[PDB]
């Protein structure tokens, strides 16, 4: 089996499992000129009536942090150009977004990159979004989660469609994707995040994970298992947790007694979605108060006590 | 609040959050002569009669393996002559048990070592052991299965009470330890096992946990927060699994049709269950029966056929 047919066969693997198109016509690509973006397009356009698709276009943003953004951009229209494909060029200032509401290079970007990719969705008529996520990202993430800390969410990382999301690449790792722009003979821009190791995703990467390939030269199709397994009892719990939800809630209060008698791993999933917050010892107080009468203090004036079937946020502030 | 009392409130709160004792007499301590394993020993002979125990010994197995073997059973002995406590010794040639019977060394002395275990506590009449296990070994421990490949029950790890074992110092961080052993001036064996990171243990132990608690330094309490909530998920999960393989299990078989309806983390749950196996590979190759007809070769003769209305067993 050559590079090309491991990209594409696993491509199509997760378009039977997913259905990553499934009746979209027009898809926009996060093109950032990367390898995986450029091997992206690539299997896109070869794929491009196998997914019934109308037109592949590309939406390059310039973050204009670095010099070489000014480059990078060249390289973007220039590909495109080579492939006859429509290409949308974004310029902002991430680092005046980034400053002028607190925000770190990269969260600023994020945000921008995607208002950015909204905005030409929504305004020239594209179905869905098309990112280059693979395998080795969802296993960084993943990893990130677990080490800031987190529940079955973070172990998941990201899915291979979310809303108007789509993520192709989703089962191909790194390594594989290099290994496909080479035997096609591709050219793309190097990745200069290349060893900023003061970023966390970055040292997981570039320190963590080496480490744990020398324990295990699968980990990412080992962990990919894993994957599936939790999506599917994440899925259930949080089922079963709109059951009990509903099954509970009193337009704005909680009725403690009917929860009180119901699975740990739900009461917790309950808790979480009627104050909206994830953090464990939140959770808990919230909770202890299922048992125990009184008061708990969240944050932001998130105040909540116990009438005595009930359990409610305080309305007082 | 001292090194001392950090440890000991751990302890009890683990104890008043799982029970780990509630009608043991007699504890048998899994005893390395390690710095864990003098202040499991230091905190149970303290907290002995608040557990309403009636005795606490120490069992201390000698793999040969290492040379300060003798003089560390030496040191064991001592240490238990000191606080006057029986101590049991096993000896087995560990290296030559793994090489009469194909096992690396980890596993032979495990096996020897809980062996040699089970043995005291029937000979001697102990109602269970207990372990030094610790925090950081369970951050260890669930990071070599999410390496190695895992599910929920890798990611939880081990648990403080499982069956006849007992873990007391759960709670604790191995830094936690050290601080309560210089405090109370307690001697203990060195651990030569650290370095070899070849060992894959040590290796996340040195090497991984390291860089991540650059990120996090609060990496243990947060992993344990995480532990809590995946294990009364997991608790969730197994029960709903429970109730499934029994309403669709009749006879040798399972319900294609009220198995087909339920929930894939279910159905997995009840594949694992009924063909005995829980690699995520044959558990798939099964449950496809429940969509499509044919039968399959998982294992020695475990092939399993799809009829009409039933998934049964050649
Ligand atoms: N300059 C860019 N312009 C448009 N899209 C981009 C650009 N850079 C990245 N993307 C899109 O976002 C995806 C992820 O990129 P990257 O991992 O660098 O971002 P992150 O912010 O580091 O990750 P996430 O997007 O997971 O936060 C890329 O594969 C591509 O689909
Ligand atoms: N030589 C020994 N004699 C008696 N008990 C021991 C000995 N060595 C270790 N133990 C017990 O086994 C427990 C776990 O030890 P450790 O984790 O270092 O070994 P492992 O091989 O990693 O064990 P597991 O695989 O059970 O973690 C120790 O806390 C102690 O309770
Ligand atoms: N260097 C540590 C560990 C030594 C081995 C402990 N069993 C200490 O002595 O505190």
């Amino acid at each position: 089996m050559n590079p090309e047919s491991r990209v594409i066969r696993k491509v199509l693997a997760l378009q039977n499992d997913e259905k990553i198109f499934s009746g979209e016509r027009r898809v926009l690509i996060a093109f950032s000129g990367g390898v995986d973006s450029v091997v992206l397009t690539d299997v896109l356009l070869k794929l491009k009536n196998y997914f019934s698709l109308k037109e592949v276009a590309l939406a390059h943003f310039n973050h204009m942090l670095r010099e070489s953004a000014e480059r990078d951009e060249e390289f973007c229209k220039e590909f495109a150009k080579e492939r006859n494909m429509k290409i949308f060029v974004g310029k902002e200032d991430v680092r005046a977004f980034a400053k002028e509401n607190r925000m770190s290079l990269e969260e600023a970007g994020r945000f921008l990159r995607y208002k950015f990719l909204k905005e030409i969705l929504e305004s020239e008529g594209f179905d869905c979004i098309a990112t280059a996520h693979h395998l080795n990202d969802l296993l960084e993430t993943s990893l990130l989660f677990f080490t800031r800390g987190t529940g079955l969410d973070g172990l998941i990382g990201f899915l291979p469609k979310e809303e108007v999301i789509r993520r192709p690449l989703y089962y191909v790792k790194r390594s594989e994707i290099e290994e496909y722009a080479k035997f096609k003979g591709l050219r793309w821009v190097e990745d200069e995040t290349n060893y900023e190791v003061s970023i966390p995703r970055n040292r997981i990467r570039h320190r963590v994970i080496p480490e744990l390939k020398r324990i295990n030269e699968n980990l990412e199709d080992t962990f990919l298992k894993m994957v599936k397994v939790l999506r599917a009892e994440r899925e259930f719990l949080e089922e079963e947790a709109q059951k009990l939800y509903k099954e509970v809630k009193k337009g704005n209060c909680l009725d403690v007694k009917k929860l009180k008698e119901k699975p740990l791993a739900l009461q917790r999933r309950v808790i979480r979605k009627f104050i909206g917050e994830k953090d464990y010892e939140k959770v808990e107080l919230v909770r202890s108060l299922l048992e125990k009468g009184g008061e708990v203090n969240l944050g932001k004036g998130k105040v909540l006590k116990r009438k005595e079937r009930w359990l409610c946020f305080s309305p007082e502030v």
